[PDB]
């Protein structure tokens, strides 16, 4: 269940991992 959630500003999501 490996998951790369990064937030940052008040306008960006990355969702990339596994599941």
């Amino acid at each position: 269940t490996r998951k790369s959630i990064h937030i940052g500003p008040g306008r960006a999501f990355y969702t990339t991992g596994e599941i």
